């Protein structure tokens, strides 16, 4: 039942050797024994069902049965761009089908400019994804990328739609005329707001501007609800049976 995430590629492969974050889980965590399936999957959006041959200490050996495409991915890009809790936005963007999350620095996030510090959280973070897509069933990962200043990547540039949050705008989610080959970026800054020139710079760089509702709406909240607002309206979470 469980599903493994493997880092290497499993295709051509009968057998292999879990990570030590999966053995660890499977033959200690959850004591699973010799005989037991498990479902792998190794991000190329397929999955493999296996079974354990040896649940040992430091070591949980399986055979792989098969591979067969499973897509769980939306049909809409989304690169979440998010000012610094967040592991439970990147546990909940995943499970909602997020493509890309770049953490993001901004002039009033009020946490200091720490590239070192931040790339060991990034680590841990790509770990909560890893279990997200365990959960979720996605079988493809979202990378989570080195964090970044809120300028620099406002000026990053691959098609997608650009969007922020804006009391004075006109446009919702749901009234968003174009949606890109790209995708979308969208960016959720702290609670400080954005300085002059980050208003400047998104100006500069076209960003379209939304709206969404009335209410006052926490970080985590407002990550949350435009990615689910994106998904019903362009993705798939609108689509039926």
């Amino acid at each position: 039942i469980p599903r493994i995430y493997h880092p290497i590629s499993l295709e051509n492969q009968t057998q292999c050797y879990l990570s030590e974050d999966a053995a660890n889980h499977v033959a200690r965590v959850l004591r699973m024994t010799e005989g037991e399936q498990l479902e792998l999957f190794d991000g190329s959006n397929h999955i493999y069902p296996a079974k354990i041959i040896e649940s040992n200490k430091k070591s949980v050996k399986v055979e792989i049965l098969g591979r067969e495409l499973a897509d769980k991915e939306s049909h809409l890009k989304i690169h979440l761009g998010q000012v610094i809790r967040m592991e439970f936005t990147i546990q909940k963007s995943v499970e909602l089908g997020v493509n890309v999350i770049t953490p993001l620095w901004s002039e009033r996030c009020g946490v200091k400019l720490d590239a070192e510090r931040m790339d060991k959280k990034i680590q841990q973070w790509q770990k909560i994804a890893i279990a997200a897509c365990e959960q979720c069933g996605r079988n493809i990962v979202p990378e989570i990328r080195p964090l970044m200043k809120l300028q620099d990547w406002c000026a990053e540039n691959d098609g997608a739609l650009k969007l922020n949050l804006h009391p004075r705008a006109h446009y919702s989610i749901k009234t968003l005329p174009t949606i890109p080959a790209g995708g979308v970026r969208l960016l959720i800054g702290s609670e400080g707001g954005l300085s002059a020139q980050e208003i400047a710079q998104t100006e500069q760089q076209g960003f379209t501007e939304i709206l969404l509702g009335k209410r006052v709406l926490r970080t985590e909240t407002a990550s949350l609800a435009a990615i689910s607002a994106l998904q019903i309206c362009f993705g798939d979470l609108g689509e039926e049976g």
